[PDB]
């Protein structure tokens, strides 16, 4: 843990580095199954309490099997606007919909007749891992049976009734996920996947022992990238699919950058010109070029390593790491926006946190211990978590994160200061410093040739 | 299920066609009551465990009610944002309001005395529907009282404890879902209303035969477009209205639009312009004029059957179908955006892909047999999935959905060749046709008054 | 209860006054704790069925505490973008990251030795509330290791295994909920942190009496404004972090702004400009300013008072209420927005609904007793909530709000009837009045700077 970040005072806005990646990069597809009862009816004259607690029970999980068929037979009869489409369960899906087929279910069924794993081939040819999860079908056909089948269901014991309540418990609560959900299930439960199988699954992938490792460590977020299809109920049997993350690309470089808003103090009211930039996000090198992710709710952060989604990313190259030492560049184009509002705001950066003070806004920093320690002036500021717990911009306090690490302030004038106000052009969302600069040089070539012309009518007198 | 998918060159979009409609155009209340009771102090001076989990079990009921009275006394003490506002639940909650009048419980209580539904008219004059869906009075006043109301507490039985918890559970889940949203709850859960109520609520609304069986088969999507709202608990009696929805437009063709940006292939750096198509989403006829849903999560999707909601959509004229065929037509003015960006993406239709590739990056698709199959060049284009299973952008790789159809391929120069790259009014968000094509005919008269009067005044030298 | 509403036609918008405000600017934690027990291992070579529930309900209660340690052993090896980011959980986390120093977890046990509730003072030198809201090691140590320790596990008894398994399902679901939710959970269960508790924190709080009870009464929605963090599991204690908010500003005015497009009529196709309002939020009195909440998701209301946060606002001077009695004032600058789209929509308010009219769309109000009593001409209009139930816009129904109130309508001519339809800058999203007024003198100046010089050139002829 070696994070660091720098603040450059010409741009506004901030860079942390040093964190590792964790990408995922494909999928990987299962298929576990449930074996079930077809029990028809129950009929007893009795009186006993504990044959009414079995009826009732044996009711419950005939009305849990008749909504599961129900449910089976309705399926089949700032630049985040620049990312494409997808859909997230094609693959499980397409699973699903091969599992349809006839004699699939007899070749899952023949496939684990003795133990609890296989692999077996479906139709079109892909091999898939099977699993057996739960078996009611032993246990209610050699012990419930007995009691009602065809006698006068003269005594079940005490003890029954609650195995059999914690036998069916799984799967009442399986069926209450699926029926909620409508079919898709989003991070997959406890109940769908034991934490004890989890951890079976992974050592069955095709992948390395590295993967694995940080896999089987990391499995609270395994968890939370996956998604469960219901497949099937028929023949006495229940399938489902589950749909587990790839990581191919591991441990390369990543950072993060925070940008804030830049504007002009003079004093007169409505004459203040602004810019930002709006390529906010993570980047991570990725086999020699830079994935960009806009949206910043994809990747979740375990104190060195983030887990980010490819999907919802952009594929940049190698020279987007230019705009943060200089930006004038003449190999890359970086982004920014221009508007004319001033307005005071703060960013909390993982070290520090960057405050804008514009206007009659009073923004403050406080210690603790002492109280106030910092006055902040009309600009664009940063200061680090070392002996400072909370800053304030106005009417809100905030709360800077205390983890440890390294901050480094790079000096230089803003570039704001170099423009002329007035040929700006303001209100250009989503702009770029060449487009910026290309509708200026074209108003003075105006201006030149109107002054052209009118001395020279001036020159034509006589 | 005869799902067709065409993909139109020239602008860079598909259409896929072959569904069937189910809008939602109203709302349904009713009210659902269960019968409470009001048991005053427990108090043994026994020791048995049995009679320590019965009280324990009453302490719980006591505080189930506790909350569920606190909780009362304290309400009573591209297109997205063209959209208008509204609020969801405003009949149940003007429903829930005239519950709170006096007379209106020992109606309601009145009503359901010796049968277990009925239809009973409030005091502004609207009939509603009413059900008692639990009776814990009858069992507690009959069974627990005798064992301790006043006696010494002498002996309960084992089956009994077992009963009570069974009894008060779904109280207690009850509960506990209304206290963590605050009294208005998302899909109603299995606990509200239960699957063997839902389907008999249906088989009593008026409606026709048709809604009544497109609303059976389909019930898991009934449910999760409802809402459940806590009304009052007083004088022994909970009540809580339910609000489901009526579907008055059913099978009626819709379409969906997919969308990708048209850029042009120019090989200096920063020296292109790009156009693409905003109004991307689902189109449906509806009585003379076609439904416009663009925030992309309101419609849900069973293999041929769309469930649309209405409160989020536009109304436009039956003349929008034609931006498809022609786009220069002089009947609708279709809607576009400008921008100067050149990232690669790609658009997963329901039919096949469309890949954008400009630059250097590489876009590939490959099917799971051979291998590559395809290399795109730069430009728009689209393939189908037949024979194809995933295609990669770059970083990125997706798969292709896997439905069986039938797919063309329409041909056309792109329109981002007819325009000239001199005076293109690029940066122009939310633009259309007509607005781009008066923008560049007035920069050309500027240009040729000035060359006039240039003219002019080297005509008047002698 | 006296909330008013007043519509403004001259700039179709509406203004709800009447409330009071509960704002949230600030944070309290503290610590609650579990006591564990250190079950080694089990044996017995019995073939009792009560001994088998026993050994389940162990082997649950062991995997509880397996996958909280693997968990633990994890973590440490429109004008909504005008608003600066800020970590949610910054103080919570920092405590925990407290709790992780040597000596700590021996000050805790030693301070909550005798009483379940204690103030004690960690390293850094901050005293926080600590409590012990369950103890399984106790009743494990006292009842279940002489059943299984050293024995043949002669006899357990029936009612013991029901107590274990009450005694042992709240720690199954606090697993369950940090399991799914990687450590950091939203609105705090019932399960972390009981009813009964919740309102004991309350009465420990350093704040005023007026505070307290405000937080009692409403304790729906402190549960709602709250996070829960995993923190540690050694040395047989679990401990987490909750975080409660504090309410320092309340009783102060708000009120909420309703805006609505406002366009021109003119019977020609593609020749009406259009300006709409996008400051709409909700506005409180603070200290001396108003505070804007623009994401209309942060705010949430019980019949006259708004629950807010202050991490998601704005800090405005006190003259942004002048926008509304005047919109061209020398001393606010009022901010719209610019197109030229003519789509009819509908705004429902809180005691009435505004409609815009435009194009050849049916817009029509209507009572539930006599039917259609209104037809809305071309224009923004508005209705009140006193007669009419329902309000259609084309092929869209809403349901207005029933709430009861006072309604005024405030006459004049719309401001769209001011400006030059040549010269109107459209399609200038996110303007103001300054800047569009600018942009139209401008042009002027351009065009008669031309005409003189025309003029000239047609002067020195002779
Ligand atoms: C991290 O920094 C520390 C300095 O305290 C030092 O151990 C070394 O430079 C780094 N350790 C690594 C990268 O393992
Ligand atoms: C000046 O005009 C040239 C075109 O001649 C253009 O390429 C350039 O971006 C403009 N601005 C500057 C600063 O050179
Ligand atoms: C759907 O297409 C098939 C062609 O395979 C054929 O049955 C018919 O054209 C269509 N059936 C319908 C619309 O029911
Ligand atoms: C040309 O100017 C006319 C106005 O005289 C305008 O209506 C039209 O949109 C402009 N462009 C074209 C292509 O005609
Ligand atoms: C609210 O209005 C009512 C009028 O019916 C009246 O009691 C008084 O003006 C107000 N009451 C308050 C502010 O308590
Ligand atoms: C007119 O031009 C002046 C600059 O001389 C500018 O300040 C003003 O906003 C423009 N418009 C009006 C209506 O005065």
């Amino acid at each position: 843990q070696n994070i660091t970040e720098e603040f450059y005072q010409s741009t506004c806005s901030a860079v942390s580095k040093g964190y590792l990646s964790a990408l995922r990069t494909g999928w990987y597809t299962s298929v576990i199954t449930i074996e079930l009862s077809n029990i028809k009816e129950n009929k007893c004259n009795g009186t006993d309490a504990k044959v009414k607690l079995i009826k009732q029970e044996l009711d419950k999980y005939k009305n849990a099997v008749t909504e599961l068929q129900l449910l089976m037979q309705s399926t089949q009869a700032f630049l985040g606007f620049l990312l494409g489409v997808g859909s997230a369960i094609a693959s499980g899906v397409a699973v699903s919909k091969v599992l349809h087929l006839e004699g699939e279910v007899n070749k899952i069924k023949s496939a684990l007749l003795s133990t609890n794993k296989a692999v077996v081939s479906l139709s079109n040819g892909v091999s898939v891992l099977t699993s057996k999860v739960l078996d009611l079908k032993n246990y209610i056909d050699k012990q419930l049976l007995p009691i009602v089948n065809k006698q006068s269901c003269s005594i079940p014991n005490i003890e029954t009734v609650i195995e059999f309540q914690q036998k069916n418990n799984r799967l009442l609560e399986i069926t209450r996920e699926f029926s909620v959900n409508a079919g898709v299930t989003t991070p997959v439960s406890t109940y769908m996947l034991t934490n004890s199988e989890l951890l079976s699954l992974i050592n069955d992938m095709p992948i390395t022992n590295d993967q694995k490792k940080l896999m089987s460590n990391n499995v609270q977020i395994v968890r939370q990238q996956s998604y469960s299809i219901m497949s099937i109920i028929k023949e006495e049997v229940l399938a489902y699919v589950v749909q587990l993350p790839l990581y191919g690309v591991i441990d390369t470089p990543c950072w993060k950058l925070h940008t804030s808003p830049l504007c002009t103090t003079n004093t007169k009211e409505g004459s203040n010109i602004c810019l930002t930039r709006t390529d906010r996000g993570w980047y991570c090198d990725n086999a020699g070029s830079v994935s960009f992710f806009p949206l910043a709710e994809t990747c979740k952060v375990q104190s060195n390593r983030v887990f980010c989604d490819t999907m919802n990313s952009l594929t940049l190259p190698s020279e987007v790491n230019l705009c943060n030492v200089d930006i004038f560049n003449p190999k890359y184009d970086c982004k920014i926006m221009t508007s004319k509002t001033d307005v005071s705001s703060s960013v909390i950066t993982s070290l520090g946190a960057i405050v804008s003070c514009y206007g009659k806004t009073k923004c403050t920093a406080s210690n603790k211990n002492r109280g106030i320690i910092k006055t902040f002036s009309n600009g664009c500021d940063y200061v680090s978590n070392k002996g400072v717990d909370t800053v304030s911009v106005g009417n809100t306090l905030y709360y800077v994160n205390k983890q440890e690490g390294k901050s480094l302030y790079v000096k230089g004038e803003p570039i704001i200061n170099f423009y002329d106000p007035l040929v700006f052009p303001s209100n250009l969302f989503y702009a770029s410093i060449s487009q910026v600069n290309e509708k200026i040089n074209q108003s003075l070539a105006w201006i030149r040739k109107f002054d052209e012309l009118l001395h020279n009518v001036n020159a034509v007198k006589s």
